[PDB]
């Protein structure tokens, strides 16, 4: 008799997402140590829907290694998507068979129990045959593609029909009467929707020939520009990339100053970077249209950085990149597939219906020098562009609450490692861990020695550090630099996706015309009803107590870390609130 929510005893869950029912003939086999079962008949379906079963085998099958389904069509095929199959067996057992799949009737699907296991772990023939054609089959179905030459190897799909079916699917108004204001400009670079490229300055450029004359009425210390520089108070972001891309751009050199009221402020801006009598280095005390063109030119430069290196290479195609090495290297029943599978979520199929629908493609080119591994390690990161002293730098909220969520990854990930390895040469002996980094290294990156990304792992610490890297630009990295483009780029004089004039060759001639003429004449910003946060992870891939636990403990930490920024949000101008772990989805998903 047939049970359905909304011997052995089968329980069937179908996924709640819609077309996740089918009408079709569902069979079931159990593959024991001591005898296979014969294929049982279950009869629909339907979304939401728990179906339980009381099978009878024909003999005693022994310990249950693998349960496998075929679906034959009644009628017309009918994707399925299962979420888990569970076991009371004759002996009193309970074994739950993670799944999380589409099932489509091209082929027989055979899951492991939901323990998590190592390579080293599978000795019987039953499981090692299991594990080899899984990944065989991975291989398979996900291949490496070069979608634009130089780019990271993306998916070997033109179409997201073509994609397995397995990975198919207040600050805006502070910005309209505040954009002007040289503060405003400043704060963005430290904490609006892409606050990755400010640097403090140890010595000014040759190509920026400013002198403490030209900024002296900026200055409040009773100091020269070139001590300034040396007392780290000058800060600097320069667009050299934008330099050389043939739609009218420039690739200004913005320098900033710390002032005494310890925020960040622009000081001089050079829109190209060969100096030049018609390159002028418009300053605050220029005329006041002069100044203010020199600065929405910076604003559209950091637009377009943001949205091709900040945004698309450096968080959706390094996700993917992670994503198709884990899919075609780890099996479901490896622990870091577990942990990994959910912060790649979607990420595949984002990005392959982003490019179904030239100077960006250089830019990428130019950006994949500096793709390093390192760059992708938030606290070094920080670290490289001198920006990590909070007594120096205190009004860097991005820093502060990004390096909160890096470390509370951090923690779980090498909690999660030391539950399944227990060494270093664990790590170190792992082939499925070896093949996914070398893959990563060699397909995603190119095989590029100064990408500085691992050829292999070999240690706990190196592995944790490597699965954060994974998690946190997927996750917290990739909302801050997008939850805040609604906030920050709805106002188009602060972000102008396009330019209609050349930047200005003089002083003294802009006039409010001439910056309208330049001017041009949301979607991507929204969370869903569905949508999962850090943390949340419903789909029951681990089934262990201790990385539950674990689970448990990472959740706690991130709600701790909300409290502290919405206590430091309290007392805040205009909140920054991108990395508050509530807000920060799983994976990349928009
Ligand atoms: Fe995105």
């Amino acid at each position: 008799s047939h049970h359905h929510h909304h011997s052995y005893t089968v329980t069937v869950a179908t996924g709640s997402q819609e077309h996740a029912g089918t009408d079709d003939y569902i069979y079931l086999s159990l593959v024991g140590s001591a005898g296979c079962s014969e294929k049982h008949l279950l009869d629909s379906f339907e979304r939401g829907a728990v179906d339980s079963y009381d099978v009878t085998v024909d003999e005693e099958l022994g310990e249950i290694q693998l349960v496998r389904i075929e679906k034959r069509k009644y009628g017309s095929n009918d994707d399925w998507y299962l979420k888990y199959i569970t076991l009371k067996t004759p002996h009193g057992d309970y074994i739950e068979f993670p799944c999380y799949r589409w099932i489509t009737g091209d082929v027989e699907v055979v899951l492991r129990d939901g323990r998590a296991k190592l390579a080293r772990d599978d000795q019987i023939h039953i499981l090692k045959q299991h594990r080899r054609k899984e990944l065989e089959t991975r291989q398979k179905q996900y291949r490496w593609m070069e979608w634009n030459p130089g780019f990271p190897l993306s998916i070997d799909a033109k179409c997201h029909k073509d994609l397995p079916r397995d990975i198919q699917f207040t600050i805006s108004e502070r910005v309209m009467n505040h954009w002007q204001e040289d503060l405003m400009f400043g704060y963005q670079f430290l904490n609006g929707a892409n606050p990755v490229l400010i640097r403090r300055c140890t010595e000014l450029p040759e190509k920026l020939p400013v002198t403490t004359e030209m900024v002296e009425c900026s200055l409040e210390r009773q100091l020269s520009l070139e001590q300034e520089v040396q007392q780290g108070n000058i800060f600097i972001v320069d667009f050299e990339l934008l330099d050389g891309i043939d739609q009218f751009l420039a690739a200004p050199i913005c320098l900033l100053y710390k002032n005494l009221a310890n925020k960040i402020v622009p000081i001089a801006i050079q829109l190209n970077q060969i100096p030049g009598d018609e390159n002028p280095i418009f300053l605050p005390s220029d005329a006041k249209y002069d100044w203010l063109l020199a600065k929405i030119w910076v604003r559209s430069s950091d637009f377009h950085v943001h949205q091709t290196i900040t945004h698309l290479l450096r968080t959706h195609l390094v996700s993917e990149v992670f994503g198709i090495a884990m899919y075609r290297q780890l099996p479901a029943v490896h622990p870091i597939f577990k942990l990994l599978v959910a912060h790649v979520r979607f990420t595949i199929a984002i990005n392959t219906k982003a490019r179904e629908q030239g100077g960006h493609v250089q830019m990428v080119q130019r950006a994949m020098k500096d793709l390093t591994y390192a760059s992708l390690c938030f606290p070094e990161a920080i670290k490289a562009r001198g920006m990590e002293s909070k007594e120096d730098i205190p009004y860097y909220f991005y820093r502060d609450d990004g390096l909160l969520v890096w470390e509370a990854i951090r923690t779980f990930t090498a909690e999660v490692v030391d539950i399944y390895y227990e060494g270093d040469q664990v790590v170190e002996e792992d082939p499925e861990l070896q093949d996914f980094v070398n893959d990563v290294y060699v397909y995603g990156m190119r095989g590029r020695k100064s990408s500085g990304f691992p050829k292999s792992v070999k240690s706990r610490e190196q592995l944790s550090e490597y699965l954060t890297v994974v998690i946190f630009t997927a996750s917290a990295q990739h909302a801050a630099v997008n939850f805040g483009q609604y906030d920050w780029a709805s106002w188009i004089p602060n972000a102008p996706p396009t330019m209609r004039a050349p930047p200005p060759t003089a002083k003294g001639v802009v006039t409010i015309e001439q910056i309208v003429d330049t001017l041009p004449d949301w979607a991507l910003s929204q969370f869903q009803e569905n949508e999962l946060f850090l943390g949340m992870y419903p789909e029951e891939h681990f089934i262990e107590k201790p990385v539950k636990e674990a689970m448990a403990r990472f959740r706690k930490n991130l709600e701790a870390i909300v409290s502290v920024i919405a206590e430091r949000n309290e007392n805040l101008q205009l909140p920054y609130y991108y990395l508050s772990p509530d807000r920060i989805p799983n994976s990349v998903a928009i």
